[PDB]
Formats: C-alpha cells, sequence, structure tokens
DNA sequence: CCGAATTCG
C-alpha cells in the first residue's frame, strides 16, 4: 500500500461461523490466508468466539481486535496496525434481541479521513423478521445520527430478504447499498448459497444476499470493486464459512 | 442457518 492507493480504503466483511466448532482451527488459518493475500485496512466479523480471537491473535497478529462481547459469540472489527487510527469504541444494544446481538461501532482515523466503522449480526432466521426489522431501523439511524464530517460504513451479515428492506421505508436518501451503486454485478450477488457450500450439509439449493455493505455519502464516497472471497476448498474438505466473504475497496474523494 | 413438516407448551 503506497503513495499511489493512499485515497482507498479496502475492507472484507465475512461471518465466519465459530459456532459451528467442527475443523474451526483449521477455517480460522484459511480465513487468515485471505486477509494475508489482499491486506485489506479494515475487517468486520460476524460469529466470532473467544477461541476464534486466539487464532486472529497468532495468525493476523497485524491487526487490533475489537469486540462486540466477551463471551458467547458475537462480532469483532479489526483495524491494520499502521494503518488505522484508533479513537474509540462504541456498542449500541438492540433491548429485544433473543441471540444477544448488538451494533458495534469503531471511531479512527484512515488516509487523512475520519471514519464510522460498523457492524452487526442481525437477528437470523425467517421467523424473526419483525425483530430483524427494528434492528434494521436502529442500524440507519445511527448511519444518519454520525457527525456530518464523518464518513459512515456499515458492513454486516444483515439477514435480510428484499421485500424486508421495502417495509423498513427503504435506505434513506444519503445512504447507499455499494452493491448496487455498482449496478448489481451477478458475480458476487449472493453471499450464502447452500448448492456451492456444503459446510451446513443442508440438502437443498437456497441462495440469499445476507452479507451487505452500506454507506453514507455527495461524490464524496465511490465504490470501486466488490468481490467475494472464501470460495475455496480447506484441506478438510469444507469451506472456512457457511458464508462467502465481501472484499471491496472505496475512494474517498475531494 | 433454507423451508416444509412436525411436535411442544
Ligand atoms: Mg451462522
Amino acid at each position: 500500500n503506497g503513495l499511489e492507493d493512499s485515497s482507498t480504503i479496502s475492507f472484507i466483511t465475512w461471518n465466519i461461523d465459530g459456532l459451528d466448532g467442527c475443523n474451526l482451527p483449521e477455517r480460522a488459518r484459511g480465513v487468515c490466508s485471505c486477509l494475508a493475500l489482499y491486506s485489506p485496512d479494515v475487517v468486520f466479523l460476524q460469529e466470532v468466539i473467544p477461541p476464534y480471537c486466539a487464532y486472529l491473535k497468532k495468525r493476523a497478529a497485524s491487526y487490533t481486535i475489537i469486540t462486540g462481547n466477551e463471551e458467547g459469540y458475537f462480532t469483532a472489527i479489526l483495524l491494520k496496525k499502521g494503518r488505522v487510527k484508533f479513537k474509540s469504541q462504541e456498542i449500541i444494544p438492540f433491548p429485544n434481541t433473543k441471540m444477544m446481538r448488538n451494533l458495534l461501532c469503531v471511531n479512527v482515523s484512515l488516509g487523512g479521513n475520519e471514519f464510522c466503522l460498523m457492524t452487526s449480526h442481525l437477528e437470523s432466521t425467517r421467523e424473526h423478521s419483525a425483530e430483524r426489522i427494528r434492528q434494521l431501523k436502529t442500524v440507519l439511524g445511527k448511519m444518519q445520527e454520525a457527525p456530518d464530517s464523518t464518513t459512515v460504513i456499515f458492513a454486516g451479515d444483515t439477514n435480510l430478504r428484499d421485500q424486508e428492506v421495502i417495509k423498513c421505508g427503504g435506505l434513506p436518501d444519503n445512504v447507499f447499498d455499494a452493491w448496487e451503486f455498482l449496478g448489481k454485478p451477478k458475480h458476487c450477488q449472493y453471499t450464502w448459497d447452500t448448492k456451492a457450500n456444503n459446510n451446513l450439509r443442508i440438502p437443498a439449493a437456497y441462495k440469499h444476499r445476507f452479507d451487505r455493505i452500506f454507506f453514507r455519502a455527495e461524490g464524496h464516497l465511490i465504490p470501486q470493486s466488490l468481490d467475494l472471497v472464501g470460495l475455496e476448498k480447506l484441506d478438510c474438505g469444507r469451506f472456512p464459512s457457511d458464508h462467502w466473504g465481501l472484499l471491496c475497496t472505496l475512494n474517498v474523494v475531494l
């Protein structure tokens, strides 16, 4: 990362399925190999568990780890040492969650710009749609409340179905979805796909765009690319996770 | 963490 690339922020968002204990150390090594290949400035993770934090300290040692809770399973935001300056951590509760979900925010400086970086793992399954929608509203509200000077990026596992975003009030006028902004490219549309991914051993073919990136911006933040990661089977014959990860690059413009 | 079917409280 040199002078030429200094206007850009790169990141990965990935639900890494720490609730699956089987082959977890090898799968963590697979996630870390991906981080080494692309060297993102920031990593947003969901379903981290305490042992997984130890694997990241060993095989992703160039990242500072900020977590959404201490026990059970939780989200994390990883910041590249020497690139990102950590300013503060905020956690916003979801009072009606039945799955210990919340909103994790980290305020940082990167590339001479101020950012509020946010992640969450919204309430899972079709049955919990009403609570998922209430949580999405909490997230969007927090994005809007940020100081006008700051660049806000949310990346996480939303568990959203398209019909649910419409029920919420659509994305607000100054908030954009990176995949939509880039023209809805087919190569990275689905992030959870049981035809292509065997980790859950589901004997059926369903696919969803559960993992999403929202940003608040006029002309000041411009997505450059979006691609999937984690599509290679590991030595054990399984993937790093039941989800694919997303690799995104954005340009910060005067 | 799908969704249809089933069983539990
Ligand atoms: Mg999961």
